[PDB]
């Protein structure tokens, strides 16, 4: 009997082949930030208010115009068909059924349209401004046609972080899986090898402004841990900021997103929504993020680990667990809406 | 040979069935606060005064008018007949013999009158303002008739905390045990299932004020970790405040009651007594609580664990150990009365 | 090959019977302060000065008028003949040979005169102001006749701390050992049982002043962790203060003597010398104590553990190791005398 | 597959004889500072700037006039032929090929000229001002003739630190190895025993000034952890300061060089370059050192451990790994030159 979200990592570690579990579970180098992404939540306590009528909890929120059932969303991860045959189809169905947003990786094993064919649902598309700006365009288009509503642009990955497990595992994408967003596209004449060499080391904020010249979809600038870049993201025309450290997969010894969050929220000055991912496993984590000023969180690994465990039902139970846990956190904190989740409902180390 | 209170948990873990030990030992979720309830005592040091005549130690105190032999009382816990055949009878006899107060859970396996039939003793009755306000009335009445002197109203449990062991253990109350306070009552036509669905998610402070319209017994508002609600408890007409985090069984990542205590004591402004429970195992813990300004502490789990171990004699030895340990702490601190236990006799992390 | 002092504890644990090792090694309750006595040294760093001629290191000091070869002395411990047949004879010979002071416990297995018969040496006598003030007198006399030069009066032990190992081990003094300072004395008509019941719970500072009416020997008030009592010790007529926590054997959760030291040194205002014991195993510990303002340290357990290990040679090597280690600490810190050991040569957590 | 620098320690521990691994791996006493040299890097986080064109990273720097490919250099270590037959030859070839500086120990198993015969390369010579000032002269000369460009004078070793493993291992230099810098020199009529007795306990800053009377080569004063001595090093005529704690091999409980670094950099006031060694294993460590104001770092043990592992190729891969890791740290921090590595790119505990 699985009772918390973290237990799916343990199950996925048993069930998956080492190189796949590692590929997902990996953080950069000595995985300090990966641990810190979890540990830092445990250095924030609650300051609950009691004896408040919490019989009607509303955790529903609006994200870039779209109403969703909870401030708990799915972050993009690569190649989900290594975890489970359905892969991103199951994620889409689960995310649609949960009434929340799913971000799809450009490195997904299922295309935007494949995911869209599972049924209606609000979905964002994770991108890099790759070197081949025509390929970036095609992807964007492909996403717009598939009914995707925003672009989570990765901005902390001019180069890939050193996840040493992969080198030690000789990590190769399995035989019958492809990066389906790049299939059928004009690449200018191995696809994983292609996209890896396509990650652009030269990106500036002008390239974020450029991304806005090829799509009218709101741009979530994804991977901002500093108030300095939080400011620049607003000025660059970002629809929102995801305080992400790429699941601690890029630069290690970068702060946890929870430490980083409040600096970014304040720097954004309410001009745009500030989301978080990295180390959210508990409903208490969701709350803490929101009390620090986040507009909602994404989960990455729990989706792939639970997908690996129980398929769609695994992702269903992760969203449901986080939901129930978060509703209970709200109840036991005295919060009947997300607006009622205030800074005074928590205390951090760094107060 | 058992020499400290904590050793009864180890013995109870060996002796009990997993689901019963867990049921009692459980904290909410990743049991962070459960650990913190103990660990936080170890981040408070003593500042003992020496060469004071400590041959006559008086630890006797008065709690809501009633003289007791020590500021160490028994907190309410559910269904003690899972731990040991005698259950709450043994707790009552032990608490009477120790000359201290016992709080009985509404979820006890023995009724208020059953407990009262063991002999004379000062006893409080733990309650929820359940949805069926008529049932709450009957319980209150039943307690008053049984010679119970106060109501510890639980106020941090509009919904039950997620103690995952129970879900993983498929926790069912054993065959011949019942919640005896609810037996013989008009329930308006499984009792554990009933009372679980009776925990009221809608309670406000008006319902605390309502509890005072059906009993003249002093109301200990139980589960206040904030100065904000400490203030509201005074204004609501509480006879006292128990700084409790429900043995870390409700919201996890709530502060330890020892961190929380001093904020609550100060907020109460001496208008009412402020008690503590959660993580008291040592006489040094009792002292530390008292030096932070508590009027006395309750112990929960040590009672059920020692009951599980050695029956009544186990609870006898827990009270006696805590007593002797606390008398010695007082001696070695230079404190010959509870009034002589001052803030300057300790130092915390947070000074 | 034994290379540090701590290694003698490991050897003594192997070699001794459990109840004897425990008796010595025991701290009070959950042995928090016992650990802290060591750990706290590791939260003080050095601020060494380099390129200073350290070819001539003088660690010689004067303690209550007596010149000694180093600020590293032997603290009193009970019944050393449980550790090794020679017991306190070996300690005396070792302490004489090292040119340092040895404090003898009133609970020693060898009398003051027995110890004195090993040869010349500077020695202090540890006392309690026991209930039978005539017995205290006789002991004092006995010490003066044996050529003992000061009284280390224990002042943190109105009652014995709860060292649980002893209760769990059913700790009895071996058959042919006695408390030899009490042998041949008028006890007013088991000796361990006697002296245990003689520890006086009523002592005030007036009884310290009383001790000064029966001896002209300087009184080291032993067991002061507070500036408040450091002040009172000066006013009471103490020749010095030993910042001791009874090897963490009395009140647990009392601060380490190293945290406590600087508060006591400052409170004493240079009027009297302030010594330390508790958790000194390294020459770096000796330095740190001295830089915090101590006039010298005592070691307790290392003496009995090394005695248990290698007899007199064990205590010889402990003193020699601490010495060499301390000379090297002095060299590598830039300190050629104890006067040159300054506060700026260290940094603590609490600066 | 080796993926980080630390993994070479594990391999060297397997491969080497205990006394050799220990000899190298040893820190002083309880190896607190040795751990701290690593651990302290993990208490400094990054504050990366994103979306900066990092396609052209320049980590090239100038050290005492000499252009080198990176701010990552080789610290001197003794007797490298115990690790691997080639020993310091392999280090020289690797350091030449990496386009960085190698410091050679006076206690090397290969002479300055032997090392110089591997091919061209920028190299410093580590010295003690030994008691026999004529021997120091000869060494200096020997280094100048071998094309060595600076003297790293050790200044934290008036006496050797107590590395207990060596005493426990009965550490002897193997049969056919010698301290080749002392071979062929006029010693005034065992060489390891000789040089050990030659370490001068009397050195002052006047002896640093004296070293400058026998060579015009720039003097790196090596082993300064204090602003006080950082100041004195400038005044003494040092070409630079290496904030080193002798790989935590001298005084234990000395601060990590990373804690110490910023105090020394500020005290030097930009008058001379301030380098660091001790606990650099990651490119992130290199960055952190540089952001604290270091002009470049040296690595000691990784060279001998990787030499022990894979010979020259091992040292090649350590330099290459640190390089690649450091280039990536620079990329992911937004730093395209070492000048662009600023204090604001990190945050420590002690800010
Ligand atoms: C296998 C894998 C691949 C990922 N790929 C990307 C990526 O290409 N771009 C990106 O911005 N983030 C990427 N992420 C980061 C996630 O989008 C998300 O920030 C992270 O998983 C959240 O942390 P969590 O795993 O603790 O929930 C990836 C994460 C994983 C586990
Ligand atoms: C099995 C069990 C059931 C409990 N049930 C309740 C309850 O219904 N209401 C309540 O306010 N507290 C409840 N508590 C909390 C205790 O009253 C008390 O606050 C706690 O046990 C004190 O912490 P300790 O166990 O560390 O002594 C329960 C505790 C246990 C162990
Ligand atoms: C077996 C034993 C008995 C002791 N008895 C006494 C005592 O009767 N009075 C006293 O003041 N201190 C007593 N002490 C404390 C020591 O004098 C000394 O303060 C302590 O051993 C120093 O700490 P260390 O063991 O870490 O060196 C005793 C210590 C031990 C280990
Ligand atoms: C075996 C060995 C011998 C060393 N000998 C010396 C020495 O004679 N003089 C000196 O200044 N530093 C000496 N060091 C310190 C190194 O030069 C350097 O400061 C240290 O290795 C850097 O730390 P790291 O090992 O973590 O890289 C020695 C280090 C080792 C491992």
């Amino acid at each position: 009997e699985v009772t918390n979200v973290m237990e799916y990592e343990a199950i996925a570690k048993k069930k998956l082949p080492k190189m796949v579990f590692d590929y997902y579970a990996s953080g950069a180098e000595d995985q300090w930030t990966l641990a810190e992404n979890r540990n830092a939540f445990s250095r924030i306590l609650f300051r609950p208010r009691i004896l408040i009528d919490v019989s009607k909890i509303d955790m529903s929120t609006t994200v870039l115009g779209f109403k969703i059932s909870m401030p708990i969303m799915i972050a993009p991860t690569a190649m989900q068909k290594m975890a489970h045959p359905e892969g991103e189809y199951a994620t889409a169905r689960a995310a649609s059924a949960a009434g929340t947003i799913m971000t799809l990786s450009s490195w997904a094993t299922s295309s935007v349209e494949e995911v869209a064919s599972t049924g209606p649902g609000i979905r964002f598309f994770q991108l890099y401004v790759y070197k081949d700006r025509n390929v970036v365009a095609q992807l964007v288009r492909r996403a717009e046609r598939a009914g995707f509503k925003a672009i989570a642009l990765t901005v902390d990955t001019p180069r890939l972080g050193r996840r040493e497990a992969d080198i030690k595992n000789r990590f190769v994408l399995p035989p019958f899986l492809t990066l389906k967003n790049f299939e059928g596209l004009d690449l200018g004449k191995g696809l994983a090898s292609y996209v890896a060499g396509q990650i652009d080391r030269t990106l500036s904020w002008k390239d974020v402004q450029w991304l806005q010249t090829i799509t009218s979809l709101p741009i979530l600038v994804k991977g901002v841990l500093t108030a300095e870049d939080a400011r620049l993201a607003v000025q660059a025309g970002a629809a929102g900021i995801i305080v992400s450290n790429h699941g601690a997969r890029q630069l290690d010894y970068v702060p946890s997103t929870i430490m980083a969050l409040e600096e970014v929220v304040k720097a954004a000055q309410g001009r745009i929504p500030v989301f978080l991912d990295g180390g959210v496993r508990r409903g208490t984590d969701v709350f803490k993020a929101l009390a620090l000023g986040a507009s909602g969180i994404f989960i990455g690994r729990p989706v792939v680990f639970s997908l690996a465990a129980e398929g769609e039902a695994g992702i269903k139970k992760v969203l449901q667990m986080l939901r129930d846990e978060f509703e209970l956190t709200m109840a036991l904190s005295g919060c009947r809406s997300l607006n009622e989740i205030t800074r005074n409902h928590i205390v951090t180390e760094w107060d």
